[PDB]
Order: C-alpha cells, then sequence, then structure tokens
C-alpha cells in the first residue's frame, strides 16, 4: 500500500493478522524525520486501543498495521497524504511531515501476544 511502507524489527507469531473491523492494542513511539519524538503510548505507560481499517486513525495506520502479525515489532513510515497532510495536527505535528511510527501489536480482539 504506496503511502506506508512496514519495516519489521522483530516477527510476530506470523499467524495471526489483523483485519478491517478487528479491534487491536498496540503500543507506539512516533518520530518526525528530524529524528525528534512527538508522542508515545510507551512513554505515557498506557496500550492504545482502535478499531483498524474502519477510518478511526490514520490511512498509514489503516494500511500498515494489517500487515504485522500478533507480537510483531516494527517501523510504519507514513507519508504525509496518508498521515495529517498539509494541516498537521495543531499542537503535535507540523503540516506535510512524514511519520515514523514504532508499532508494536500487542492484542487483536480476543487474542494477546
Ligand atoms: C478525544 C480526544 C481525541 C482522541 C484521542 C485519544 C483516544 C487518545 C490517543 C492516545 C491519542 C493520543 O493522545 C495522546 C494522540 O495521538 C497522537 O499524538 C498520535 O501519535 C497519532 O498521530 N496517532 C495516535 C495513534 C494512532 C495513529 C494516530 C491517530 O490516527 O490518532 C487518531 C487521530 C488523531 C485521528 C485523526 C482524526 C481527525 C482526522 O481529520 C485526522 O485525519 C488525518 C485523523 C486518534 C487516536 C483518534 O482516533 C482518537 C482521538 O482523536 C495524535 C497526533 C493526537 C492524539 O491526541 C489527540
Amino acid at each position: 500500500h504506496m503511502g506506508v511502507t512496514k519495516e519489521l524489527k522483530s516477527p510476530g507469531n506470523g499467524v495471526d493478522f489483523p483485519k478491517k473491523g478487528d479491534f487491536v492494542t498496540i503500543h507506539y513511539t512516533g518520530r518526525l524525520t528530524d529524528g525528534s519524538k512527538f508522542d508515545s503510548s510507551v512513554d505515557r505507560n498506557e496500550p492504545f486501543q482502535t478499531q483498524i481499517g474502519t477510518g478511526r486513525v490514520i490511512k498509514g495506520w489503516d494500511e500498515g498495521v494489517p500487515q504485522m502479525s500478533l507480537g510483531e515489532k516494527a517501523v510504519l513510515t507514513i507519508t504525509p497524504d496518508y498521515g495529517y497532510g498539509a494541516r498537521g495536527f495543531p499542537g503535535v505535528i507540523p503540516g506535510n511531515s512524514t511519520l515514523i511510527f514504532e508499532v508494536e501489536l500487542l492484542g487483536i480482539n480476543n487474542k494477546r501476544a
């Protein structure tokens, strides 16, 4: 999927992958391309929970996360068009920003890594 690239860092179980409509549990760290963190669920010590593939989150997550298996650690590199685009996200992300997320897939529906 063109606006997002996934780099596997450590494999999950290689069997359970999120599908459109699933609810996933994720720990993440987002950085801008200058290397600076803009947000982290890890530092916040709270897991992030959301439906995937239904537009609840940026396109880059919706298209990137279903490519990971349960337990996988990856990096999702997201073009502005698949992120917050020209506007950015007021108070956090400048307009026209590539987003780089470290993502750990901790849960899919009832299943847990
Ligand atoms: C009631 C409060 C808000 C409510 C916030 C929470 C549940 C708390 C939860 C931990 C979010 C974080 O709170 C510390 C914080 O996460 C960021 O820092 C971040 O790392 C980020 O980019 N994420 C979060 C992880 C998934 C990818 C992306 C996202 O898709 O986030 C989603 C997002 C912003 C979608 C927009 C929606 C508007 C569209 O126009 C735009 O389309 C381009 C896309 C978030 C999760 C929404 O679904 C839910 C919310 O908005 C945002 C920079 C701002 C966000 O706080 C606001």
